[PDB]
């Protein structure tokens, strides 16, 4: 599980969304593996605005933050979950990270702010939706 809280902006992944995510719904992306909800709060993440291939994920599966090398965005093809069917997930980066399905939702930072969440999973890998090109996060 996991969030990026930024202004009144709350991202998660689209197959962890909750009942009050979809009632305050603002938009939602299923080859993203993204949603976006409304909060009544501000929050403090700030998001990067950058092409770096190098930063930091949290690991809930192992209490730890990891140092990673990870691909640029691109259409990848995932393999079947009880979320998804095996199918082509676009703007997913991936890296060599332990991930398991309950990581989904933990940040990749990089040094400019968050790069995007965990969202999938397996065979010694991690793939992180990307978040770096929503530029409408940072403002409205
Ligand atoms: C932490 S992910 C993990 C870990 C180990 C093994 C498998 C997974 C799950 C995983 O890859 N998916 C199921 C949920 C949706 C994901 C994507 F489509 F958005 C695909
Ligand atoms: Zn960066």
């Amino acid at each position: 599980s996991g969030a990026i809280y930024v202004g009144n902006y709350r991202v998660v992944n689209r197959h962890l969304a909750t009942h009050n995510d979809w009632a305050n719904l603002v938009w939602e992306d299923s080859s993203r593996d993204l949603l976006v909800s409304s909060t009544t709060a501000q929050g403090c993440d700030t998001i990067a605005r950058c092409d770096c291939q190098t930063g930091v994920y949290y690991c809930s599966s192992r209490r730890k933050h990891y140092p990673v090398s990870f691909s640029k965005p691109s259409l990848i093809f995932v393999e079947a979950s009880e979320y998804y069917p095996a199918r082509y997930q676009s703007h997913l980066m991936l890296a060599v990270g332990h991930s398991e399905p309950g990581d989904c939702g933990g940040i990749l930072r990089c040094q400019h702010g968050v790069v995007g969440i965990v969202s999938t999973g397996g065979n010694g890998l991690v793939g992180f939706a990307d978040v770096r090109d929503l530029l409408w996060l940072d403002e409205e």
